[PDB]
This record gives structure tokens, sequence and C-alpha cells, in this order.
DNA sequence: GCGGC
DNA sequence: GCCGCAACGCA
């Protein structure tokens, strides 16, 4: 029986907007329907802001003993140590995501899948490609949607779809759901691929390796997010910055706007009432 | 934000 | 009151 209490709903966590603990809370129940489809079966990392974006956050992955008993989790195995995450999968999970002032919710390309047997959860492959298309100091936008464009065509290429979500930060990702599930190591490889094809066909706009000496001018197609052991902040996650912005779906048509920017919580809130889910294809298999 | 100390 | 609360890929 999923409950969840809202305390200090009128703290600011966002000294520049006054945007509130409250306003999380609702802003979380608001696009719980059409967030929960790409954060199901996934393993949750916070990021927690809870004196707001003017005070230190902390990462958290590992769930808290004392946290609500019907939380989903899983475990997973890592280099140097073990770690149970929290799994959200219900508008109540989102409620407790703003409570916790969880600002960020932040999750990787795969899901756990059953064993066969009795229900033990386990990593699965890859159901998405993902590509962070990072812009270099003094990077147009209209590099930025270019290079965004030559990604989704080389991905058309080979039969694959492809969603733009504005970071809410500085970035832009890219999202593909694979119809042949594979393995994160091939996924990642296949990333990489396919931004060193990208790189060769436009040098001084694109580069495929991060280093940070060669980012300038040029936008970074990051390929390595697609690793097992990387995650990645999901599609209608706030942003703990100054702004509360939000890693927004967007249409092809709006990025041929040269007006793009970076939405709102509340922008957000009302395209969904005018769209719902841009990325209703992205995850449509979801648990 | 919240429990362990 | 104080403190922790992640751990990739190679920096």
């Amino acid at each position: 029986e999923q409950r969840v209490t809202l305390t200090n709903a009128d703290k600011v966590l966002y000294p520049a907007t006054g945007t509130t603990k409250s306003d999380i809370f609702d802003y979380y129940a608001g696009v719980a329907e059409v967030m929960l489809g790409h954060i199901a079966g996934r393993p949750a990392t916070r990021k927690r802001w809870p004196n707001g974006v003017d005070q230190p956050a902390f990462f958290e992955k590992q769930l808290a003993l004392s946290a609500p008993p019907w939380l989903s989790r899983a475990t997973v195995a890592h280099r140097s140590g073990t770690t149970t995450y929290p799994i959200i999968d219900s508008a109540t999970g989102l409620a407790w995501i703003a409570q916790q002032a969880a600002l960020e919710v932040h999750v990787p390309q795969w899901r756990f899948v059953a064993e066969p047997g009795s229900g033990e959860l386990n990593p699965g492959p890859a159901t998405r490609l993902v590509f962070d298309l990072d812009p270099g100091e003094g990077v147009m936008m209209a590099q930025l949607a270019e290079v965004a464009r030559a990604v989704r065509d080389l991905l058309a290429d080979i039969g694959l779809v492809t969603f733009p979500v504005t970071s809410g930060s500085k970035g832009l990702h890219l999202y593909t759901p694979l119809d042949e599930p594979v393995s994160s190591r091939g996924a990642t490889v296949l990333a990489k691929r396919v931004a060193q094809r990208l790189e060769q066909a436009m040098p001084a706009l694109v580069t495929s390796t991060m280093t940070k000496s060669l980012r300038a001018g040029k936008v970074f197609v990051d390929w390595s997010q697609n690793s097992g052991s990387k995650t990645t902040i999901a599609p209608y996650s706030l942003r703990g910055r100054t702004h509360p912005t939000v890693a927004a779906p967007r249409t092809w048509a709006e990025l041929d706007d040269p007006a793009l920017r970076q939405l709102s919580y509340d922008e957000v809130l009302t395209r969904i009432a005018r769209d719902g889910d841009l990325l209703e294809r992205l995850d449509a298999d979801a648990p």
C-alpha cells in the first residue's frame, strides 16, 4: 500500500524562481504517466538537493534500509561491490522521489529481467540506444541540430527511429528503441561506430573522443553512455540547475526552429496536455 | 531528508 | 550535532 507524506511543502529548492517542494511534487505527479514507461524496470540513480540547488547535492544509488517497503528494487554487481537500487514504476514512486528532493533521476539503457524460475531480477539487454550530443565552447545550434539530424539519418539507414530530448542542461540526448535488443556491450560498439562514421563526414563539426582538448567549436557525440555501467538523466527528469529545467522530449520540427531552448517544468506540463508523450514509441514494451 | 551515531 | 549518502574508464 503505497503512501508518501510531503514535508516542507513550501521549502524553496530553486531560489531563483521560488520553485518549492510542493511544485516539484506536483510536477512529478503531472508527468508520472508519460515518464514511468521510460524508467520502468530500470535501476534508479538519484541526485539529491535536500537544501536546494544553491546547496551541496549528492548522488545516491543504494536504497536506504528505511525507504518504504513497497518500492520495488533489484541488485546490481559491479567492479568492486554490490548495489541495491530502487526501481521507480508507479506514480507514488515519483512522489517518494520528490519528497526525497531527488530533483534528478538517472537510468541506464537496460532493464532488469526476471530469472526463468521465480523472479530474480538481473540486468537484461539494452532496449534502446542513447547518444549525448554535447556542444563545445561556442558551438552554434545550427551545428547541434545538424549533427542530430546526421545521427538520425545514419540510424535510419539501419532501420532505427530516433527521438530527440533536450537534456535540460546543455546537452541534447537522442534515443533509439532497438527492435532487436542486444547486450549493452554490443550496443556500445554499435553506438561507437555511428559516432565515428559521423566524425568522418564532418570532422570540423563532430568529435567522438571525449578529451576536452578537442572540444571547442565542435559537437561531441558521446556514445559511451550505452555502457551497461553508465547512466543517463531520465526523460522528463528535472535538472538541479538554477532554473527548474527538464530533460524534455522534442519533435524534429522543433529542432528546425532556430529558437530552440531548454524547457522549464511547467512548459513540459502543458506540452503533455497538448501532445501527450512524444516518446510513446520509445518504451512501448515497458513493465 | 533522514537514520546511525 | 555530525556525517554519509556513487564509482566510469583512465583523466
